[PDB]
RNA sequence: CGCCACUUCAUGGAAAUAAAUCACUCACGAAUGUCUU
């Protein structure tokens, strides 16, 4: 992740938010089943992110269409966190990293596989970004009984 | 007042329409991090 934006702020507020505390008054619920949907569904979302007119509404409506069901009422925080984070790591990335992808594919001495490790894309590197940090959230919050 | 019967036996419209289309949980846990000549 980039320190430098507010990505980073909100990657911290997340992780704040959605880890539990010990025992003491109450949490924010974090629902374990998003971790799945965003890497099953991370193709379809570097679709959505690639969309520059209606990026934030399809997000939205993927998210609303995907968990439409009554306990996800509970939940809408969590969505639209990850919403604003995967947005905002998604113009971090293409800011830091367009040109350099454009360019370093317009070279002629590098090989494809050496190209292929330096060129990193950029939603899929966002949504990555988004699955380690809920990845580490459950992580810390699951203990086996 | 008497005498006397025939005819007709279903057509037109509606022939499925909306809601929910998987949800939650678990996504690896424990042992071994070198040992014997």
């Amino acid at each position: 992740m980039s320190k430098k934006g507010k990505s980073y702020v909100k990657f911290n507020m997340l992780l704040q938010k959605y880890i539990l505390k010990n025992k003491d008054q109450e949490s924010e619920k974090f629902l374990s089943s998003v971790i799945q949907m965003i890497r099953a569904h991370a193709e379809i979302l570097q679709i959505i992110l690639q969309n520059e007119d209606k990026r934030t509404e399809m997000l939205k409506n993927y998210f609303d269409n995907n968990f439409n069901e009554s306990c996800h009422l509970g939940y809408t925080g969590l969505f639209e966190d990850i919403q604003t984070l995967l947005c905002l790591r998604y113009q971090e990335n293409i800011q830091d990293y367009q040109n350099r992808n454009e360019i370093i594919q317009q070279n002629t001495i590098l090989t494809s596989d050496e190209k292929e490790i330096l060129i990193v894309s950029p939603a899929m590197d966002a949504i990555h970004t988004i699955f380690t940090a809920l990845q580490f959230i459950h992580f810390i919050n699951y203990n086996k009984d």
